């Protein structure tokens, strides 16, 4: 019983993190066999910020400029690369704590653990959701460029985010480990922000169902919907659209649970028009949208 | 920017669990130097955890009856002991993932990491206050007995519980790594309850500064209150007492945010009363008592 945020053991990432330095620039990068991943923007200076040419920058550096470091292990670069907005650093010495990993790029809605660092040295793991706006609302400081969101179902760890910047309103963006930005972004200082956000509606609705499971039933009412009637009032909430896809998704979870998944979508629905009256859902006051099916089916059973 | 529960890096922890088996019951086990620590009720049958006899049990049993697997490797046990709660065996090889540790017992309102495995494999980590009823709200189904929490200070793991048991109301309880229950609970299957909880008021505060310094401020106010009177209110809503060591473990965020603690308290003052319903800080809409000022302090500085 219980449910909580639960991150994914870091240990496998951990052993991956290095400290990576050009001039007066130092971020974290991602050490995986022989190459070292990081942002880009670590070959940047002060005048490059608004419109850096990468191309012309990464021409200019040779590699003996790039000054990787793994504990107290310096690094040789040998080589360099740049794919999109990450920067391939080849060294001389494949990581021998490379873990088992494949990169995959999210969609919005899916969430992983982030291992937050800083100088190389990891600081703090938490989960994070991609928002339908591309962003994810995390906790990093300056210096933290560099860190990795990443899932570890089995033994394989699937890096899906690099962290590259913080946004005005204070969310955060980044890329997938090919170097392509998650949602408009680009890696410079020209004014940029986040469209509106959305609750993720699938999430929500596989969180009442980790209610139900744990021993909640006090906000199922006796109502159905169509899809179609549900979508129209949720998204006078800014919720996003629920699709007959995500419909499927949640059928595992209406079978243990005996609810249909119109039936808890009935539910939502007078959740949004009622609030919770003093009540709370597994130990929350507002309705929870970064756990996903997924999510629930590893905590729960 | 940003505040979230964040756990320590869990690399360290993780490779000293191992799967503990006795008969039909396996759980986890924390193999540090020669030694592995698990909960002593891994020697009960079902109808043992009724009304067991531990030392009479253990007394029953021999090295050969503990079944130690760490990975695909097998563990030879060359001795056992009780100490309160924990049974300690003695295994023929170091681990030599051992970190730099001690045992720590941890106060009620401190946090640590929990790093919840099962058949000696580590599944998931999040943080817990231990809260003033010696409880903790954690997440474990069944094989997570002997799954651990600890905290890190530079190299140094601190380890401060081990799983034993999940209460009727879904809440966990648990040990310190001399066996020793935090709260009035003993290991046998039999009807326990845990005493009425209260909010940990410093750590209130802290999320309130995390808020400030987060650019969340509209429940700020100009008013400033005193212990008495805030003490008052906070026992009429099952808040902890507010010391004085507590007004000067916030120091440094009434210093770096401008609003004084007993100002702070006038806020909180204000919250308990009027208060959320629905309204939010830091993404809450209700008060967060799970951080700690350190917590806090860590986190917004990039420790
Ligand atoms: C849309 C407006 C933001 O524009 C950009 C654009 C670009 Cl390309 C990078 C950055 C940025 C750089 C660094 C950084 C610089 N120099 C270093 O030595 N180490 C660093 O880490 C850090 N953080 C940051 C700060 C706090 C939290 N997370 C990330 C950043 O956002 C911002």
């Amino acid at each position: 019983s219980g449910f909580r945020k639960m991150a994914f053991p870091s240990g496998k990432v951990e052993g991956c993190m290095v400290q990576v330095t050009c001039g007066t620039t130092t971020l974290n990068g991602l050490w995986l066999d022989d190459v070292v991943y990081c942002p880009r923007h670590v070959i940047c200076t002060s005048e490059d910020m608004l419109n850096p040419n990468y191309e012309d920058l990464l021409i200019r550096k040779s590699n003996h400029n790039f000054l990787v470091q793994a504990g107290n292990v310096q690094l040789r670069v040998i080589g360099h690369s740049m794919q999109n907005c990450v920067l391939k650093l080849k060294v001389d010495t494949a990581n021998p704590k490379t873990p088992k990993y494949k990169f995959v790029r999210i969609q919005p809605g899916q969430t992983f653990s982030v291992l937050a660092c800083y100088n190389g040295s990891p600081s703090g793991v938490y989960q994070c959701a991609m928002r339908p706006n591309f962003t994810i609302k995390g906790s990093f400081l300056n210096g933290s460029c560099g860190s990795v969101g990443f899932n570890i179902d089995y033994d394989c760890v699937s890096f899906c985010y690099m962290h590259h910047m913080e946004l005005p309103t204070g969310v955060h963006a980044g890329t997938d480990l090919e170097g392509n930005f998650y949602g408009p972004f680009v890696d410079r200082q020209t004014a940029q922000a986040a469209g509106t956000d959305t609750t993720i509606t699938v999430n929500v609705l596989a969180w009442l169902y980790a209610a139900v499971i744990n021993g909640d039933r006090w906000f199922l009412n006796r109502f159905t919907t169509t899809l179609n009637d549900f979508n129209l009032v949720a998204m006078k909430y800014n919720y996003e659209p629920l699709t007959q896809d995500h419909v499927d998704i949640l059928g595992p979870l209406s079978a243990q649970t005996g609810i249909a998944v119109l039936d808890m979508c009935a539910s939502l629905k007078e959740l949004l028009q009622n609030g919770m009256n003093g009540r709370t859902i597994l130990g929350s006051a507002l309705l929870e949208d970064e756990f996903t099916p997924f999510d629930v089916v590893r905590q729960c059973s």
